[PDB]
């Protein structure tokens, strides 16, 4: 089974676009993470200035984002970290329904392929880059005649990247949203060195409680959306992903998973523990969402939605992540 790295497991986190060199060195050398997902994100997700920007404005933004990623790679090497390059905001962004314009517009669809050829050329020889996550949480909506849907665009883009780059994993999330259930909708891509990826936030009423218009006070384990949720329910959520893994003989990467920090009592920590245990049973690489990004997802911030101060002492959730990072092997660079 192709993984694209020679370690037992990648365990790390999403970082924020403003992550400092000191943050990276601390995360690798002190927290013992061996992995980050580097999001090429224009301000926010799922809504961004990309949604209304011209292709020229978008290419200018992305060139700045790639310059910082390039500058960060030698720091990741020093920190013992392998990197996922995540195109988090694609050219044209998304319409009001969060559907990606790369599925709707000939110029944006062509730009997606041209951009990935440029990124593959830039990083083809990097021993720090692990994989190319072609688009974050793809959502198609209506695909006009003459344009590729995600199945076809993924395959074409992966083929063009593989022509340039003979080493790195190509990471493909299913549409819609990179959700576990969506993997059943994706056919394996006929390109070598492909890794498949989903994000784990199910159930959203729990993991995103007190975000958007979602009520707070949702306990885990417990009854959520009229259904019993515990580790067995999360196994059932992830069953289509385990099936895809086993039936296709492919590797799985969890690009994001989290539970909001202000979930009641130890609910968020239990959710993360249950997720990680399942990922570990199945041999899945994983990135926690997120290290030093929005504080709702921060293990350095506390249980109170109204308190945005870092905690004085380590949280349950931070101790859990570091206990798993302590199992990591660091990459050997030459």
């Amino acid at each position: 089974v192709f993984k694209g790295h020679n370690l037992p497991r990648l365990r790390g986190a999403m970082i924020g676009p403003h992550v400092t060199n000191a943050d990276l060195l601390e995360f690798g050398n002190v927290w013992k993470a061996n992995h980050i997902r580097w999001q090429l994100i224009w301000n926010g997700f799922p809504h961004s200035p990309a949604d209304s920007a011209t292709l020229d404005e978008y290419r200018q933004w992305l060139d700045g984002a790639l310059k910082r990623l390039e500058a960060a790679l030698p720091v990741c090497r020093e920190a013992g970290i392998l990197v996922t390059v995540d195109l988090h905001t694609p050219p044209g962004g998304r319409n009001e329904a969060s559907e990606c314009r790369i599925f709707h517009d000939r110029e944006f669809q062509k730009a997606f392929i041209d951009i990935w050829e440029d990124i593959a050329r830039r990083f083809a020889d990097s021993d720090v880059v692990w994989g190319y996550d072609l688009v974050n949480a793809p959502v198609e909506g209506m695909v006009p005649d003459g344009l590729m849907n995600w199945q076809r665009l993924a395959e074409e883009t992966a083929r063009r990247v593989r022509a340039i780059d003979q080493k790195h994993a190509i990471i493909i999330e299913p549409a819609p949203w990179g959700s576990p259930s969506s993997i059943a909708l994706l056919d394996p891509i006929d390109v070598p060195g492909v890794v498949y990826s989903v994000h784990m936030y199910v159930p959203h009423a729990f993991t995103h409680q007190g975000v958007y218009d979602n009520p707070v006070g949702i306990v885990y384990p417990g009854t959520i959306d009229g259904k019993w949720y515990d580790r067995n329910t999360l196994r059932k959520v992830l069953e289509p992903v385990r099936r895809f893994q086993e039936e296709n003989g492919v590797h799985i990467y969890i690009g994001e998973f989290s539970a909001i920090r202000w979930a009641p009592a130890d609910s968020a920590c239990q959710y993360l523990k249950d997720c990680i245990e399942i990922f570990e049973e199945y041999g899945w690489d994983w990135a926690y969402h997120a290290f030093r990004e929005w504080d709702g997802w921060s293990v350095e911030h506390g249980p109170d939605r109204n308190d945005r101060n870092r905690t004085a002492t380590p949280t349950d959730r931070a101790l859990l992540l570091r206990s798993w990072y302590a199992e990591n092997v660091k990459p050997q660079f030459s």
